[PDB]
């Protein structure tokens, strides 16, 4: 049964709302893994509240935009994290 923790998801949504936050930002105040609430977000947030889920979604469309300039961090990260082969998906300038 996911009835209760159907509502778990509901505080982050109305969060992300309140702060206008990126889900990096609520994810470290409930102590989870932005991939874990990502996760339900973007399941459980809009399967139990379709127009909840537009707000978390709305944000999403702004982190994108100043992607590139938050890239100059996942540049060194790449040392940090596992190998680095050549081997990138197609994309376009």
């Amino acid at each position: 049964m996911h009835d209760y923790i159907k509502e778990r998801t509901i505080k982050i949504g109305k969060y992300i709302v309140e702060t206008k936050k990126t889900v990096r930002v609520i994810a470290k105040e409930f102590g989870v893994s932005k991939s874990t609430v990502h996760k339900d977000l973007t399941e459980r947030l809009p399967e139990i509240n379709p127009d909840l889920a537009n707000e978390v979604k709305e944000i999403l469309d702004y982190h994108k935009s100043i992607r590139h300039l938050r890239g100059g961090e996942a540049t060194k990260l790449k040392y940090k994290k596992d190998e680095i082969l050549e081997g990138e998906p197609v994309q376009q300038s």
